[PDB]
């Protein structure tokens, strides 16, 4: 049986992609599926941290790079253990230096070729075809990109939707964490106008699948 990819697609950070993925994963766990978390970003949400702690977890690999402790999915251990389903946040991620592959999507393709199912999350901004539209709207450069075909050839795609106004409240209320984005950049990104634009992109993306 070929590995099947399910992508939880969202307009932006904070729309609930990871939580949706972890709830989907619990349904599978309950039905007896050997589920393993490969890489999951809970981003300080206690409810998401509580879902993750009910799932088997594969320790990450830590490296040091320019003072920073970088974490990657332990691909080699996952291939060896051969779980039935691996959970992998952030489909557009560019891997830590010294990784076998440049991109986390390649890590995923490798699991999938080994017959391992994969659940993943991605924000719409990372799609290659949309890089310039996103930069034109937000004024922020998207540096981690994803070839559109990686998402197009996904077995399953689910849109995780949230109103922009509500996402702005979440950001205000300390519920949205965006690690590799400085304050000036977050302020430039998370506006009503920009989030409305990105929500339409996510929907147009989901409809074209």
């Amino acid at each position: 049986a070929r590995g099947r990819l399910k992508v939880f697609l969202g307009a932006a950070p904070g729309v609930g992609k990871t939580y949706a993925m972890l709830q989907a994963a619990h349904a599978q766990l309950r039905q007896g599926v050997r589920v393993m978390a490969g890489v999951v970003e809970t981003h300080g949400r206690a409810e998401t941290e509580a879902l993750l702690n009910g799932l088997p977890q594969q320790p990450l690999l830590r490296t040091e790079y320019r003072g920073m402790t970088l974490e990657e999915m332990d691909l080699d251990a996952l291939l060896k253990a051969a779980p039935s389903l691996v959970l992998v946040d952030e489909l557009a991620h560019t891997n830590a230096p010294g990784s076998r592959h440049t991109k986390r999507w390649q890590d995923i393709q490798e699991l999938l070729a080994a017959g391992i199912d994969v659940y993943t999350t991605v924000n719409v901004q990372h799609l290659e075809s949309l890089n310039d539209q996103v930069r034109g709207i937000t004024g922020v450069q998207v540096r981690e990109t994803l070839p559109d075909w990686v998402l197009q050839e996904a077995f399953d795609l689910v849109l995780i939707d949230l109103p922009p106004r509500e996402l702005l409240e979440r950001l205000r209320d300390g519920k949205v964490y965006v690690p590799e984005q400085a304050r000036a950049a977050i302020d430039a990104f998370f506006t009503q106008t920009n989030l409305t634009a990105l929500r339409e992109m996510a929907m147009q993306t989901a409809a074209a699948q």
